[PDB]
């Protein structure tokens, strides 16, 4: 047995089809009394509603959440806070939403109550991207991660399908890299390929029937896996690509995601294949070329001229991918992103 | 999906062959600089050595760990803790001396560092048995809970083969009735079935090369995944029957588990057989006449008979068993636990 560093922190995770009529339980369980309820402008409605089931239990509403959490908006946001006396936020949606929360408790130590609504798994990581003078960075520190989760697989029959499709296959980045990331362990990795086989299984039913119920509890479930291991053992050179060109370009973030993964997968897995094969086994290939099949099943984009980048910005985009690195297994040096880079622009099969 | 709650609690676990070399790093990154460190009287010398190699940051040893953690050897080793201006506990070997370093961290909020010997699995779990004036008395809670481990499986290689059987069924009793726990959830089922499949794997293997390092690594990671759902998920007619049965009696204690295991998982699956059907498949199809082959197979006690009972013991046994109601998948009634007796009494298969 290789050795290993197996880590858990503080966090408490509600599942259940609806589950969500008891956030007002957890905010009380928390001793808290004043909650500000966070959206973006795509669930605005439903922040609002949420906000008006909690009644005296709500301070507010701040449904103007952004992609990649630019500075400026969390600025306006942790004022809203402040000037609301809100005691804690409560992030009702995607990525984004759970993202501004997480910027939000950095800057004010607000404890978060997280209700997902999307398969992006931040819920549970302690990683926060924040966008800043055109440059995503991470960080990851014990003040960013989550105190309470609810998971209501109802809450994510709304969710639209094209958008269901790339999120979900940003959950399984999450656990692709899971299985070879530097701090990788045996138990993160056994829950890497349930939350992996589970994204395979459930993803072509909510394509198939989106108000599935029973495909959409088996994504989110797959989902919260997916993103577990994220947030106990790291990520590499996928992760680090998406956040270069996601901040940098402003790109659809889960599409980025599903775009790169084949060819961030398949460049890792000639270095350790071995490292990746249950990925492998779960896709019925090779897993760089099994999941560019498997993304093809479900209609994702496959290149980065579909998401409107110009092969004029690779270059940039490969340097600044140099920067602040995550670790790889395989050295990844500028002349090999820009060439990775190239051939995710052109959408072939790896 | 059965709806639930997964909480965690900070926890770091380091898992390696000579990893022990390591204690002093832990001590640090807590930032902690005072260590008191414990032992049996048998483990005197190792400890010393130990607290030598710590220099600055040990504070003294404490060298009486006792069986059943009695109160009075609890009073000297606080009263040794607070006098020597310690600040943490280091707890070498098995889980008297675990219990100890919980029984103090009750009293002084002490953070433990436990570096275990044995399959006990108590360094992962958040119980503490005490004695006092003879008072057996059992308490749970987050303070207890260890917050570092340190598994290093050469400083296993001198467990007798006996007691590494039957603590290895003990420790598979954990996992197996974790699968059918009330609260049970889908990572504690994960770890369940992992622990099991690691001690199916490597209790053979020591009984055939008790100094096989290897196989010893393997059973030390079953003993840590089946400690750790021991921790997280209620237990049930087993656990019960084994506490209530073996305290009654002073029988002992990792035996107890051996023999009845087979008898109690056999009554359980009768009534949730796909609760136990990821067990069944790893021991020939079913969980509890496959548990009763697994046992033989390593040498195992397999009848009560073995342990000194008599035939007119098990009335008073089944009065015992019943006489604090409890929750099971099944109904747990007198009638059916006689026949689960007889049938352990006798070491018939299940």
């Amino acid at each position: 047995m290789q050795p290993f560093v197996y880590t858990t922190a503080p966090a408490r995770i509600v599942f259940g089809t609806g589950s969500s009529v008891g956030v007002a339980e957890e905010i009380r369980r928390l001793g808290l009394s004043r909650a500000l309820v966070l959206s973006t402008p795509h669930q605005k409605g439903d922040a609002e509603a949420l906000a008006a089931r909690l009644g005296p239990l709500a301070a507010g509403v701040f449904s103007d959440a952004a992609m990649h959490t630019p500075v400026e908006v969390t600025k306006r946001a942790v004022e809203a806070y402040r000037a609301a006396g809100a005691d804690c936020v409560v992030s009702l949606g995607g990525g984004s939403t759970t993202g501004l929360g997480k910027a939000i408790a950095l800057r004010t130590d607000a404890p978060q109550i997280v209700i997902p609504t999307t398969y992006a798994g931040s819920e549970v990581t302690p990683i926060l991207g924040q966008t800043e003078n055109g440059v995503k960075t991470t960080l990851r520190g014990p003040e960013i991660l989550p105190e309470v989760v609810i998971y209501d697989a109802e809450l994510t029959l709304g969710l639209p399908v094209g958008i269901s499709m790339t999120s979900g296959l940003n959950a399984m980045a999450h656990a692709a890299e899971a299985l070879y990331a530097r701090d990788r362990n045996p138990i993160a990795s056994m829950m890497a390929v349930e939350g992996l086989r589970a994204m395979i299984e459930a993803l072509p039913g909510v394509r198939m029937e989106p108000q599935d119920t029973k495909a959409r509890e088996t994504a989110l479930y797959g989902a919260w896996l997916c993103g577990t291991v994220l947030g106990a053992v790291g990520m590499s050179l996928h992760h680090k690509l998406c956040h270069t060109l996601g901040g940098s370009l402003d790109l659809p973030h889960a599409e980025t995601h599903a775009v790169l993964l084949p060819y961030t997968i398949a460049y890792v897995e000639q270095a350790v294949p071995d490292q990746l094969a249950p990925l492998a086994a779960l896709v019925g290939g090779r897993a760089g070329t099994g999941l560019y099949d498997f993304a093809a099943r479900l209609g994702a984009p496959a290149s980065l001229a579909a998401l409107g980048v110009g092969g004029e910005d690779l270059d940039a985009m490969a340097e600044l991918a140099t920067a602040n690195p995550y670790w790889c297994p395989r050295p990844v040096e500028k002349t090999a992103i820009r060439a990775l880079l190239q051939r995710a622009f052109e959408g072939a099969r790896p």
